[PDB]
C-alpha cells in the first residue's frame, strides 16, 4: 500500500518506542507508520517480498541481509556523503553486499556477562570456576547461571572460545604476480603517446621544469601537474584553470592517487616529540595551512581544513580526476613497478624500443 | 641526535612553510625543527636509516612506506581514537602496512589538466583532439600540451585508461567452503558446555524466558543476554551490573557482533519516505533515544547518540566483549551456519549426539 509505512522489527526490541517515532513521522507528514514484530519475520520476508508484498522497512541483524540482497530483495540504499560521515564506518561496512550499501545501520550488539553484584559481588572471571560457585550457590536453593541453550547465538561465544569460527575471512591483498603493465590496454596508451612524438606534437625530452616553464610564460596551451605546481602559477602570468585530465578512446584518464604521509623514523629516539608535532602542530588547520600557502598540498586529510578547501574548483577538479584514477598500492613491490615502467616509457618514447617490446620487458621485470 | 626534530620532504612540496610549523614548535617547546629536501631523499632514507641515522620524519606518498615498512624502518604510529576521527578513513586505509598504521596521512593527490584560459577557453575533452589543436597554435609559434615525459607519474594516467594496471587488488573476502565448526576448539568449548549439563549445572531445556524469569527474580546469579533484556532487568528487583564473558582456557568468550539494520523492501513504493524516516527520523539522537528507552539497543551507529552512551558502564561492557569477537557475516551462507549449529547444540546438549558427531554433521551440512 502506497502512501503508508510497514515496518517489522524482532519482538526482543523496543518496537512500542519505535511507533513512537512514527507517531511523530506521522504528525508531521500525515503519513501513518504501522509497527509490526511478527514471529519468524526473518524467514517470512524472503517468502512475502518475493511475491512482491511484506513490509516496507525490514529490522534485524546484518547477518540475515547478504541473503536478502542476493535475491533481489532490497532497494540499495542511497545515503549522500554528509549522511554517511554521521554513522561509524564499519557500521556501513555490516550492511555493504557485493560494493553496494542494502540497509541502514541503527546499533552494534554483542552478548555480555550479566551478574547479580548482591549474589556475586565479584562475578566469575573464567567459565571453569563456575561449577564450584554453583554448588555454594545450590545449598542456598540458587544457581550460579542460566542462559538461553536453544539459540545458539549465546552458546556460540563459548564454542568460539578456544577456537570454533563460522566462516574464514580473506584479508584484500594485491596479487603481486598479477600485474598490467603489457595489455593491450597499456600499449594502446603508450602508443597513442608515442604518436603524438612522432606528430611532434610533443618532444621525448621534455621534463618537469622544462613543462612548468612553458606553460608558466605562456608558450603552450595545458600542462599536466598537481596541486603542488599551482603556487608557481599563480604568480606567473598566466590565467589557469584546472579540470578533468582528457579521455582516451571514450575512457577516462586515470591518474594514481598518492597519499602524501609522514613517517616517523624507527631509528629515531625523538618519536615522542615527532608524534606531538604531527598531530598537534602539523595536523591542525593552523598547521596545514601554513604548508599550503607555500605549495598547495591538495585535498587534505584533515576533515577540518578539507572542508574550506573543497569550494575551490581546482581542489574539485583535483578530487574529480582522483575519484577516476587509482589509489596507489603501498606494497614494497611498487618501487619495482616505478623502476621499469620508467625505463619503458623512456626507451618507447626515444626510440630505444617499441612500444611493445618496451612494456613487455617492464612486466617482465616486475613480475620475475 | 636527540632533542631536536630533523624532518625530510620533497622539493616540490611547501618546506619553507612546513619549516613555519617547525618554527612555531619551537617557540612553543624549546625544540628546534630543521626541515630539508635532499635529492633522492626516498632512496636515502633505506640507507641511512638502516645504518640507524637519517631524519626523525620522511615525507612522501604513500606507495614508498610498505617497503620501509617491511624492512623495519618505520615506528607504528599510535593516534588515539579522537585522533583518528579527525582524518578521512580512507586515508588511513593509505597508510595501514600488514595491519598496522605506519605513517601520519597528510594530503591526497592526483594530476589534473590544467590549461590557460585565454589559449583555450573550452579545453578539449578527448586526448585524439589534441592534434589537430597543436596545428592550429603551431601557427601562432605556441603548442597544444607540454607534460613532463621523464616520470612515469605523468603518463600513467594515459596507459591506464583503456585498461593498463599497476597490481590487481582482490578483494577481501570469506571463504565458504571453509568452516570451522567441528575443529578441536570448537568442540572443547561444546564439551565443557556438555560437561555442565552432565553436573547438572545447567538444564539442556532452558530457553529465554526461562532463564530470564530465573534471573530477575533472583533465583540465579548470572545471565548471558544482550542490551534488549536490561529494561527488564531495571524494573526487577535485581541490582545487576554488565561484565566481560568468562574466559574458557584462559582465552576470552567470543561472542558474534550483530549490527541491528534496517533495510528497504525492493517491492516498496515508499522507498522516498522509507529513506525520510530512518535518515531524518530514526537516526537522530531523539529517534534513537525514543527506541532506547523502550529496549536499550546497545552501542548506536550515529555518533552523537553513542557519545552520549559510551560513559554506561553497560556500554562499556558490550563494546570490551564486542571487541574480544568477530563481526557476524553478512553472506547468504550464514542462515546455513545458524541453522546447522542449532541443530547440533541442541542434540549435543539432549544427549541425540555425542559433541563429535553433532559438529561433524554440522560442518558437513554447511560445506557441502
Ligand atoms: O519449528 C521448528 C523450530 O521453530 C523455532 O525455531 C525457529 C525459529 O522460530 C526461527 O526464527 C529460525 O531461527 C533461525 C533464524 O532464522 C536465523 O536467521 C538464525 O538466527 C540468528 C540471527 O540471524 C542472528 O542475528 C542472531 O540473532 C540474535 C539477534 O542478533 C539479537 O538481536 C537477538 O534478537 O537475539 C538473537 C538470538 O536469539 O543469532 C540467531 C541464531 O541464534 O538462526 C536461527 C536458528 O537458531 O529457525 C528456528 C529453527 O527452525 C522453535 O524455537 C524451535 O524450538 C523449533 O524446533
Ligand atoms: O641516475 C639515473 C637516473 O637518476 C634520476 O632519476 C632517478 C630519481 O632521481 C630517483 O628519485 C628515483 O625515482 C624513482 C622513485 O625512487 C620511486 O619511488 C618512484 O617514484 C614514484 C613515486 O614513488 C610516486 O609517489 C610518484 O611520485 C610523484 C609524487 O607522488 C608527487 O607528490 C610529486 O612529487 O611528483 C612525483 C612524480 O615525479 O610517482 C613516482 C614515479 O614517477 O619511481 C621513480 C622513478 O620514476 O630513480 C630515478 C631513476 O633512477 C634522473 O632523473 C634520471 O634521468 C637518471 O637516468
Amino acid at each position: 500500500e502506497e502512501g503508508k509505512l510497514v515496518i517489522w522489527i524482532n519482538g526482543d526490541k523496543g518496537y512500542n518506542g519505535l511507533a513512537e517515532v512514527g507517531k511523530k513521522f506521522e504528525q508531521d507528514t500525515g503519513i501513518k507508520v504501522t509497527v509490526e514484530h511478527p514471529d519468524k519475520l526473518e524467514e517470512k520476508f524472503p517468502q512475502v517480498a518475493a511475491t512482491g508484498d511484506g513490509p516496507d522497512i525490514i529490522f534485524w541483524a546484518h547477518d540475515r541481509f547478504g541473503g536478502y540482497a542476493q535475491s533481489g530483495l532490497l532497494a540499495e540504499v542511497t545515503p549522500d556523503k554528509a549522511f554517511q560521515d554521521k554513522l561509524y564506518p564499519f557500521t556501513w561496512d555490516a550492511v555493504r553486499y557485493n560494493g553496494k550499501l542494502i540497509a541502514y545501520p541503527i546499533a552494534v550488539e554483542a552478548l555480555s556477562l550479566i551478574y547479580n553484584k548482591d549474589l556475586v559481588p565479584n562475578p566469575p572471571k573464567t567459565w571453569e570456576e563456575i561449577p564450584a560457585l554453583d554448588k555454594e550457590l545450590k545449598v542456598k536453593g540458587k544457581s550460579a547461571i542460566m542462559f538461553n541453550l536453544q539459540e545458539p547465538y549465546f552458546t556460540w561465544p563459548l564454542i568460539a572460545a578456544d577456537g570454533g569460527y563460522a566462516f574464514k575471512f580473506e584479508n584484500g591483498k594485491y596479487d603481486v604476480k598479477d600485474v598490467g603493465v603489457d595489455n593491450a590496454g597499456a600499449k594502446a596508451g603508450l602508443t597513442f603517446l608515442i604518436d603524438m612524438i612522432k606528430n611532434k606534437n610533443m618532444s621525448a625530452d621534455t621534463d618537469y621544469s622544462i613543462a612548468e616553464a612553458a606553460f608558466n610564460k605562456g608558450e603552450t596551451a595545458m600542462t599536466i601537474n598537481g596541486p603542488w605546481a599551482w603556487s608557481n602559477i599563480d604568480k606567473s602570468k598566466v590565467n589557469y584553470g584546472v579540470t578533468l585530465l582528457p579521455t582516451f578512446k571514450g575512457k577516462p584518464s586515470k591518474p594514481f592517487v598518492g597519499v602524501l604521509s609522514a613517517g616517523i623514523n624507527a631509528a629515531s629516539p625523538n618519536k615522542e616529540l615527532a608524534k606531538e608535532f604531527l598531530e598537534n602542530y602539523l595536523l591542525t588547520d593552523q598547521g596545514l595551512e601554513a604548508v599550503n600557502k607555500d605549495k598547495p598540498l591538495g585535498a587534505v586529510a584533515l576533515k577540518s581544513f578539507q572542508e574550506q578547501l573543497a569550494k575551490d574548483p581546482r581542489i574539485a577538479a583535483t578530487m574529480d580526476n582522483a575519484q577516476k584514477g587509482e589509489i596507489m598500492p603501498n606494497i614494497p613491490q611498487m618501487s619495482a613497478f616505478w623502476y621499469a615502467v620508467r625505463t619503458a616509457v623512456i626507451n618507447a618514447a626515444s626510440g630505444r624500443q617499441t612500444v611493445d617490446a618496451a612494456l613487455k620487458d617492464a612486466q617482465s621485470r616486475i613480475t620475475k
